[PDB]
């Protein structure tokens, strides 16, 4: 099977899913491959070919650190990079249904890792089931991560800051100019991101140059006002210096700066980015999206508050437990091989961890809002804090402020709570519904009867899975037939969201009203 593009002729390959098939184009360039010269410049267009591009594999992942905090284990290891770290990276895939479809809706996942890693071949991102099961248009691309996606030198084009943000762009542009040639309607498209997948997300609807390429947005645990998602111009600065004195390319020209680094290995940039910041943590960004005059024209946060984005439907979501995955990733106390039962001490050890820069008064804030217990004998009362202060503050207060501040300017916004912990989750009970746990869900991998997941499971992802396609084709994340829950629009004053279970869907108000009000209210002051 050949399709022709704008710049060339592609073969995808045929995949056999559930008594069906789905074609796919895995790895399909989408830029000129950004080396040499090229390297930490914004995306440059395609030169194109006359040859049949192979696009029957996953291309190189982007150059990136490597978790390597418990290996070989699965829980970790499944956002690791499954395919070689390169340079050229920038590659997309397409999942088509089979038969070609006429006119279909497309969804174009972008995916998270802190900004720093990540890659479109992971195993969970497999858009194969919703090409087959919803007869959508799956895309998802790579970009450019780490210092070499967002290494920043703002209004110098030698290194502009965003261009991993660019690379995106690029993709999405990439879709408009030739999805139709594949059956998809670029009219139909929603880009969908979890964590920084959905901050970039949110990002693409501040930004004008996107304006035109997509349709609506979905937003899994995250959204540009995190803490942790955008950069500011010291920091940005800083920390482009403090990678110059580390490799040794401090200079006064700062061109020259960037010349410098475009002779040093992938690696030696890769290994001392870690140390730009004095004091990190594990929800650390240290080369992530920045204010760059380009791509993001002013601090996203006066954006949003004054109205200045693309006006369209979002789906918004967060799950129970965001904070825990993080803790075990230096808070004392706590290990993923036993129940990390942590007391106070270890809890206010734990804040300087993940609040380094905050002062003591700070510090205090947090431990008096969040240890006022009912019953303060409860072994895991401050093990079960720490979670929620790090989910609360870095993911979920995050996301219902910016889809109060959104669907203020008038328009449909859905917001969902998602409490079901996978049955074949590898990390501990404890740590409950995890970031990142969801996405199994989404992309319809518990419909595999193959795998191990129960059959609550099953039915569960098969009511998200209809849900996200409604919201994509339609604007409306309904599913009309199975006398579900209707999904009511979330509005600043009641603010309704969906609980997503296999148990019972409800319908709450005011998801962590209290907890929000500290973080979102007073916090930023101190
Ligand atoms: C594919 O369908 C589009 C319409 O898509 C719908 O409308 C969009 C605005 C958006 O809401 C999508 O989610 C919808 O699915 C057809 O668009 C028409 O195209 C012609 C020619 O370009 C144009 O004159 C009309 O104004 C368009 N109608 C619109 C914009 O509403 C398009 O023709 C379809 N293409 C194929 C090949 O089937
Ligand atoms: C701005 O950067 C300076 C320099 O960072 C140091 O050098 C880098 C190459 C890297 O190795 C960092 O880890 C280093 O800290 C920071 O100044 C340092 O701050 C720490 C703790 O605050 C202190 O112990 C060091 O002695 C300082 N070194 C110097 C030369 O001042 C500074 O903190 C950074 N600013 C911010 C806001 O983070
Ligand atoms: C849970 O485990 C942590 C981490 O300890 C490590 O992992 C364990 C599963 C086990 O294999 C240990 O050998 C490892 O050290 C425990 O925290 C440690 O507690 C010791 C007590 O001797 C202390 O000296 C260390 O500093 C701690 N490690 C840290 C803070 O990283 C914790 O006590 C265990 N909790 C429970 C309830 O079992
Ligand atoms: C460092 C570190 C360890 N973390 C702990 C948990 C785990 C989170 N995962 C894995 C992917 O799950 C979606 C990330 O990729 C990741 C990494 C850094 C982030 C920084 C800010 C916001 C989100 C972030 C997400 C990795
Ligand atoms: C690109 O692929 C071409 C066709 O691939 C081969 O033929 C098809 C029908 C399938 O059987 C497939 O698995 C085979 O690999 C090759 O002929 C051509 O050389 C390839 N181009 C390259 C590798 O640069
Ligand atoms: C820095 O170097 C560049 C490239 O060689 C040059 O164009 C620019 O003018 C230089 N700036 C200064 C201040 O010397
Ligand atoms: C609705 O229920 C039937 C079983 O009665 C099932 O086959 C179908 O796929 C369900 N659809 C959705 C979208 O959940
Ligand atoms: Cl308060």
């Amino acid at each position: 099977i050949i399709i022709a593009t704008k710049n060339g002729k592609v073969r995808g390959m045929q995949l056999t899913v559930f008594g069906g098939t789905v074609t796919a184009f895995l790895g399909i360039p989408y830029a000129q491959p950004p080396l040499g010269r090229l390297r930490f410049k914004k995306p440059q267009s395609l030169t194109k070919w006359s040859d049949i591009w192979n696009a029957t594999k996953y291309a190189n992942s982007c150059c990136q650190n490597i978790d390597q905090s418990f290996p070989g284990f699965h829980g970790s290891e499944m956002w690791n990079p499954n395919t070689d770290l390169s340079e050229d990276c920038l590659y997309l895939n397409v999942w088509i249904p089979a038969p070609k479809p006429k006119n279909a809706t497309v969804l174009i996942w972008i995916y998270g890792g802190g900004f720093q890693t990540g890659t479109s071949s992971l195993h969970v991102y497999d858009g194969k089931f919703l090409a087959r099961v919803e007869r959508v248009i799956v895309v998802s691309m790579n970009y450019r991560v780490g210092a070499l996606g967002f290494l920043a030198l703002p209004g110098n084009p030698e290194a502009p800051g965003n261009m991993g943000l660019f690379d995106q762009q690029l993709a999405l542009q990439w879709v408009q100019k030739n999805i139709a040639a594949f059956g998809g309607n670029p009219k139909s498209v929603t880009l969908f991101g979890e964590s920084a997948g959905a901050a970039s997300v949110s990002l693409h609807l501040l930004s004008p140059g996107s304006h035109s390429l997509f349709t609506r947005a979905i937003l899994q645990s995250g959204s540009f006002n995190a803490p942790w998602a955008v950069t500011s111009l010291y920091e940005a600065r800083n920390r482009t210096l403090n990678l110059a004195k580390l490799t040794g390319c401090s200079r006064e020209n700062e061109t020259e700066i960037i010349k410098c680094l475009r002779n040093k290995d992938p690696q030696e940039i890769l290994l001392n980015e870690a140390f730009v910041v004095p004091y990190g943590t594990p929800l650390s960004v240290n080369f992530g999206p920045t204010v760059d005059g380009d791509f993001l024209t002013d601090m996203p946060d006066i954006l949003l508050e004054l109205g200045q984005f693309k006006k369209t439907q979002i789906l918004v979501g967060v799950n129970k437990d965001e904070g825990t995955a993080f803790l075990v990733y230096g808070a004392p106390g706590f290990s993923k091989d036993n129940n990390s039962i942590i007391t106070r001490k270890e809890f206010q050890e734990g804040l300087k961890i993940f609040f380094p820069g905050v002062s003591e008064f700070g510090k205090e804030s947090i431990l008096f809002h969040y240890t006022d217990w009912v019953d303060d004998q409860r072994p895991e009362n401050y093990r079960e804090a720490l979670g929620d202060v790090v989910g609360d503050y870095n993911f979920i207060c995050p996301a219902l402020e910016f889809t109060k501040k959104f669907s203020e300017w008038g328009n449909n916004a859905f917001f969902y709570y998602f409490e079901h912990r996978s049955s074949k989750l590898p990390w501990p009970e404890w740590m409950g519904v995890m970031h990142g746990y969801e996405i199994e869900f989404v992309f319809g991998l518990p419909l595999e009867r193959r795998d191990q997941y129960t059959k609550a499971e099953e039915i569960l992802s098969r009511s998200i899975v209809k849900r996200w396609a409604n919201f994509a084709k339609y604007g409306n994340p309904q599913e009309t037939q199975n006398q579900s829950t209707s999904w009511p629009v979330f509005k600043s004053t009641e603010q309704k969201y969906l609980t997503l279970n296999t148990e019972s869907t409800r319908i709450m108000t005011k998801l962590r009203a209290q907890q929000c009000r500290f973080w979102t209210s007073f916090f930023p002051k101190v």
